[PDB]
Parts: structure tokens; C-alpha cells; sequence
């Protein structure tokens, strides 16, 4: 028993982490097969990230002046190419660490691990989610773009995440492996609007299951409720809206616990409505959105991986 | 920008975690060069657990009653011993993989990695403390039994906790990898008390430096305070006193924010006797001591490993 925010083991992404320097500018790539992938804007200056004129800057660039370190190895870089806001540099080696490997683009609310890097080498695992303003809540300091999040289904790593910038508000902003943004955000140092963000609340569902699960019992009320009356209370406190597809997901933790989805949601819109009155749920005195109900499952199964 | 508790990267303990079975019981071992430590209750059926007398149950246990397994590798059991509560199983086969390593007795207040591991399989990593009372908070399931616990130090992984048992309380318990517990506690099925647990006061401190550097100040106030009359109001609410000792680790963190360690413990002070009244710090509404002085530092300096 028990309950943590819990990241995938980071083995198999630690092998693809190498060092991309152009010019004064160093940051992580992700080398798979003889790819690498990094943050185009590794071509920029400090000066040059205000207004960047990305195939302009490109153009001044040959391929010796790329310098890819994988620990105290060099790569030789052979081509390169802009992919929408990545930059892929073919090398002469391929990675022989490189792990069975998908690139998905992956959905608000949806969870995934990061492994933050600094000049190609790994500092630390967390686990988080992807807002459903495409922003995340990450932990990166100078030097820590191109870090990417990925996920592991049994023996396949799973990228989804690439870091490319903090927002002047202190949240973090990338992109998917084929370089396109989360989100209306571009690679420029600009002030730039994120969205109204918003509570997943398929997610504080499936946490509040967890909880139910190891002896947390306490918000379970008499009360029940319609999906209409719920989504109408939700709304009021920024919740994003349930649809029966969430109720499918749910399925089978109601299963485990007895408890239906609809009568979890009345325990729900009454600790939104009174507030938790200094009781805490799972060691936690805010209601959690970071657990994916395959996240609980997976935790509350034991669920390996090769 | 941003904090988040932060996992050491997994990947040099992976490559250790085998699986051992023995008769109808399985759990996680640990591979170092030819040796596979784990729990000795692995020895034990489910009603031998009420009340083991280990030394004699491992008499009637020869070499071939070990099953020892790494993926698709078997392991040949060469020898055997106890060692306090933990088994060594030599093997014929030195484990390519070892990592440079040392094993460390831990101090109450210190945080660790969890790689929890099932049929010695990793599933995930945690960041956790070990608590003033000598268990953990974990995440654990049947079968979990053998995960291990571990700070990385540069090139070196030091091994400092594993996993035996769940106490009936949902808290778990387990040893060093010398096999002495940490705590009062025994491996055999009873029930068995926890001293009351304390919150570690100088972790808290941390976490309020932690706080400043990313831009939460509003609990910053005009007081200070003296180390007595602060250890009297810590007492009142189940916190662990400060010495000099701590005041003395902190000083890094309040020579880059400028404010006096006192300073801080005077807002500290002010927090636990009016509460935190519906705002956060960090995103939490409860004071967070799973952060130690030198992980804060470590987080916002962007320490890597090997």
C-alpha cells in the first residue's frame, strides 16, 4: 500500500542523452539510430532568440560546426535539417543504446516523465502533466533545453516532450519529436499568453479512487448526482468538463472499489462546494490532477516494464 | 525555474535488480559483481512468517532451492549466508553491469530514490525521507519486497536502504544492506509499534529557501527569534528541535537569498501558529520536509551525474 507521485525508471533514456554545441551555445539532443535531435535553437545567440530569423541563421551553418558529445565520445555530423522547430543532425555512429522507440504527440492531462538534463547528462526524474493550456510545471534551469518526457509501455520508450523555453511567467513550453509546440507558443524570447488554465478532472477522479483504495474513506457522502448538475458545478470552479468517454475510463476502478463514477463525481462537487475543512486525502490538503486513471491502475497493479 | 521532488536518474540501479525465487515465495535482489543480496524472510512460507527462527529454516535450504533470475539469464547459486536479516546468494556469474558502489547507513531527515520493482522488474522511481521514526512512506505491493533505495554521488551509487515489510499501519520498514534495521523493528508478521513521528524541521527550512528563490515571499516577515524560543513553539506542534549543526548547514541558502537563518525560522514560527490560511508555497498547502538543505541546492544548481 501507499501512494506516490512515481516516475519511469530512466535507464533507457539516460543511453540517449548526448551534448550539441554550435558556436557558444550548448544544450541536450536525444540520439537514436544516427539522428540527433535537439532544439533548433541551439543556432542562436542571446541576441539572436528576440527576433530569430531561423532559416536565415541556418543557412550560415555547416555541418563541422555542429559538436555532438556522447560522454567522452564525439560524433561526427554528416547532414542536418530543420524539422519545424527541431533541428536533426545526421551522424556518422548510431546509438548502439538505442531502445525500441515511438515518437507521439500526446493529449492535455495526460502524464509523462521528464528526465531533466545538463549538458547531455542527467540530473534528476520527475513525473508531471501536460496542462490542458499546453504548458507544464517543470523543474529546468539554464541549460536544460532539449531534456525530453517520455513515457515506457513494456519494452518501448515513448517520447512525447522536448523543453524549449520558459515563458516569462515561469512556465515551461516545448514541443513533440517532429517539433511542433504544445500550444500557440513560439521559439522566441517574447512575451508571450498562455491560457486560462483549468483542473483535469478525469484525473481528481482517478485519485480520489486511489485514495479509496488504500483506507482514505472519509469525503464518501450519502449524495448522488447527474453529469449535467456535475459539469454545471465544475464549470463554476474551472474544472474541465466530464464526458462519458472519461466515464469509460473510470470503469474499471469503479469495478475494483464498487463505487460508481457518478457518485464519486457528488463526493467530488461537495469538497469543491465546502472545501476539504483541514482533512487532507492521500497525505494531500489540495485536490490532486496529476494521477491518470491508467497512472492509479499502474500503481495500484504493480506494472513492470523490460 | 520551478521545484519539483526530484528522483535520481534509475538507470545504474537497473541493470542490478534480478528476481529470487525460493520455494513458492519471490522478491527483488540486488546483483553486485557475483553476489545477490536480499531479504532473508525470502526463505520463509507466509505462516512461517507468525514466528521464524531463520537459522534454522536456512538449514533445511540448500544452493539448488534458490532460483535466481536476471531477464532471461539464470543465475547459478554458488554459495550462501545470512548476514543479520539480509541473504547473500553467490553466483558464478560477476554482474557485467555493476556500478562503482558503496553501501551507507543513512540518518533519520536524509531522502533517498525508491526503484520499486516487481519479479525483479523496475516499475518506478520516488523521492522519499526517511522518517524521525525510522519508516518510510512508500509505494509498495506484494512482491516488492528487495527494492532498494539509493543517493547517486557523482560516479558512485550508494545503496542505502531495502525494503522487507509493511507494517499493519500502511508504513513501511527495512534495512542497510548490512542487514541491520533501521529502527526497533523485526522481520516476522506481528504487530509492531512506530515511535510518534516528528516533522524534520530543518528540511522545512530548506523548502522556505527553496520557496524565496522561486519567487514565493509573501510569508517573509518583520520578526526574529531565538533558537530557544523557537525549539518551544517547534515542540508544541511535533517538530524536531534545531541545533546549531543545522543552522550551520543552512548557511549556503541564506548567503544567496540574504536572509538570516533566524530570519527564516521567525517566519517559520509565525506559519505553524496561524496556519497557512488557503494559500500555498510551491503549490503545496501543507509544509513540505521531504526536501533536504542539499537537494535545494542541488535542484537549483543543476548538479548531473556520471
Amino acid at each position: 500500500s501507499g501512494f506516490r507521485k512515481m516516475a519511469f525508471p530512466s535507464g533507457k533514456v539516460e543511453g540517449c542523452m548526448v551534448q550539441v554545441t554550435c558556436g557558444t551555445t550548448t544544450l541536450n539532443g536525444l540520439w537514436l539510430d544516427d539522428v540527433v535531435y535537439c532544439p533548433r535553437h541551439v543556432i542562436c545567440t542571446s541576441e539572436d532568440m528576440l527576433n530569430p530569423n531561423y532559416e536565415d541563421l541556418l543557412i550560415r551553418k555547416s555541418n563541422h560546426n555542429f559538436l555532438v558529445q556522447a560522454g567522452n565520445v564525439q560524433l561526427r555530423v554528416i547532414g542536418h535539417s530543420m524539422q519545424n522547430c527541431v533541428l536533426k543532425l545526421k551522424v556518422d555512429t548510431a546509438n548502439p543504446k538505442t531502445p525500441k522507440y515511438k515518437f507521439v504527440r500526446i493529449q492535455p492531462g495526460q502524464t509523462f516523465s521528464v528526465l531533466a538534463c545538463y549538458n547531455g547528462s542527467p540530473s534528476g526524474v520527475y513525473q508531471c502533466a501536460m496542462r490542458p493550456n499546453f504548458t507544464i510545471k517543470g523543474s529546468f534551469l539554464n541549460g536544460s533545453c532539449g531534456s525530453v518526457g517520455f513515457n515506457i509501455d513494456y519494452d518501448c520508450v515513448s517520447f512525447c516532450y522536448m523543453h524549449h523555453m520558459e515563458l516569462p511567467t515561469g512556465v515551461h513550453a516545448g514541443t513533440d519529436l517532429e517539433g511542433n509546440f504544445y500550444g500557440p507558443f513560439v521559439d522566441r524570447q517574447t512575451a508571450q499568453a498562455a491560457g486560462t488554465d483549468t483542473t483535469i478532472t478525469v484525473n481528481v477522479l482517478a485519485w480520489l479512487y486511489a485514495a479509496v483504495i488504500n483506507g482514505d474513506r472519509w469525503f464518501l457522502n450519502r449524495f448522488t448526482t447527474t453529469l449535467n448538475d456535475f459539469n454545471l458545478v465544475a464549470m463554476k470552479y474551472n474544472y474541465e468538463p466530464l464526458t462519458q468517454d472519461h466515464v469509460d475510463i473510470l470503469g474499471p476502478l469503479s469495478a475494483q472499489t464498487g463505487i460508481a463514477v457518478l457518485d464519486m463525481c457528488a463526493s467530488l462537487k461537495e469538497l469543491l462546494q465546502n472545501g476539504m475543512n483541514g482533512r487532507t486525502i492521500l497525505g494531500s490538503a489540495l485536490l490532486e490532477d496529476e494521477f491518470t486513471p491508467f497512472d492509479v491502475v499502474r500503481q495500484c497493479s504493480g506494472v513492470t516494464f523490460q
